[PDB]
């Protein structure tokens, strides 16, 4: 699915991102929760937060951002090993289906926010090939997470 060069474009850009994983990741989630306030129903500590300035300072928000960034780091760094990606994404899917009861579509929506922010951040380094690489990564995340929701009885 993801070629050699496409793998390499994602990984090179991800390294640039992860050098401020903590600022990037919360910026993403703040944006996500601002533009899709429904998604915040699942988080006890900020379900009623509206202020972005407060959302950015919330430890539970920040924890989720660090955890999402950690999981995707595992996926991005191991794109060459398809079964480490399957297992990471299956743990995540199942957890979200069963522990957290999160509608799968919020994965789609979050991913779209991720892509918006990566495009903004690397606007001067986002040629078609690189857009394609990220699009396939996004699509692969959604398959495995969807497949996991089915496997568990959603
Ligand atoms: C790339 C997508 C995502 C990844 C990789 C991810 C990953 C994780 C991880 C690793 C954890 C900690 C382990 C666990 O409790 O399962 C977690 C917790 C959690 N996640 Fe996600 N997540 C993603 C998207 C979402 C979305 C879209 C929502 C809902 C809109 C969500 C809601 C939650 C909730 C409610 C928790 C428990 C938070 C807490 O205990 O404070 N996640 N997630
Ligand atoms: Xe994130
Ligand atoms: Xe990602
Ligand atoms: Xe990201
Ligand atoms: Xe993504």
């Amino acid at each position: 699915e993801l070629s050699e060069a496409e793998r390499k474009a994602v990984q090179a850009m991800w390294a640039r991102l992860y050098a401020n994983s903590e600022d990037v990741g919360v910026a993403i989630l703040v944006r996500f929760f601002v533009n899709f306030p429904s998604a915040k129903q699942y988080f006890s500590q900020f379900k009623h937060m509206e202020d972005p300035l407060e959302m950015e300072r919330s430890p539970q928000l920040r924890k989720h951002a660090s955890r999402v960034m950690g999981a995707l780091n595992t996926v991005v760094e191991n794109l060459h090993d398809p079964d480490k990606v399957s297992s990471v994404l299956a743990l995540v899917g199942k957890a979200h289906a069963l522990k957290h009861k999160v509608e799968p579509v919020y994965f789609k929506i979050l991913s779209g926010v991720i892509l918006e922010v990566v495009a903004e951040e690397f606007a001067s380094d986002f040629p078609p090939e690189t857009q394609r690489a990220w699009a396939k990564l996004r699509g692969l995340i959604y398959s495995h997470v969807t497949a996991a929701y089915k496997e568990v009885g959603w």
